[PDB]
């Protein structure tokens, strides 16, 4: 069905680096960069609305906001598809099943089946070759964001991209029970 088709497309390329022009509104332009190593490794970096870094080492998900010298460590398994990049990063059947999906070729539009969700809408254009051309989302607070592919390079990614280490003066809040 649409959910399985979408997941297959997002699993087509085992390892890749995709760069995106980012647009956010509460139009603020930024940059979004995603590094992936299926199925559980990823690194996401964006500049809007605030510079944020998300790194999964396979079991721990690190959330870092550089301009605040703070980072939070959580269990990757406890993460949710609360943002468009997290949905793509996780690419979990359990996530897609929670949305009413509508597909037409490479285009997908998703809306949550139930309330109590930070995401009111998510859209994505991804071909069967695994190239993510664009994606967007509308969050509960009416915040909207869109991403347009600048370039996607398929291939092995350095392991260091999937490990986290703040510079200095950074406080780590460990939420892994
Ligand atoms: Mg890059
Ligand atoms: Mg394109
Ligand atoms: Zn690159
Ligand atoms: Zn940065
Ligand atoms: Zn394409």
């Amino acid at each position: 069905d649409a959910a399985s088709d979408l997941k297959s497309r997002l699993d087509k390329v085992s390892s890749f680096h995709a760069s995106f022009t980012q647009k956010v509104t509460d139009v603020q332009e930024g940059q979004g960069d995603l590094w992936v190593k299926r199925p559980n490794l990823f690194n996401w970096h964006m500049t809007q609305p605030d510079e944020s870094i998300l790194v999964s080492d396979g079991k721990t998900l690190w959330f870092y906001n550089p301009f605040v010298e703070q980072a939070t460590a959580t269990w990757l398994k406890d993460a949710t598809g609360n943002t468009p990049f997290m949905l793509i990063a996780r690419n979990q059947s359990s996530d897609w099943q929670q949305y009413n999906i509508k597909q037409n070729g490479d285009d997908f539009v998703l809306t949550p089946k139930a309330s109590n969700g930070n995401l009111k809408q998510f859209t994505i254009n991804v071909g069967r070759d695994g190239t993510i051309h664009q994606f967007s989302a509308v969050e509960q607070d009416d915040q909207r964001s869109s991403y347009q592919l600048k370039s996607q390079q398929n291939g092995a990614v350095d392991a260091a991209k999937f490990t986290f280490t703040p510079p200095q003066g950074v406080t780590v809040d460990d939420q892994r029970k």
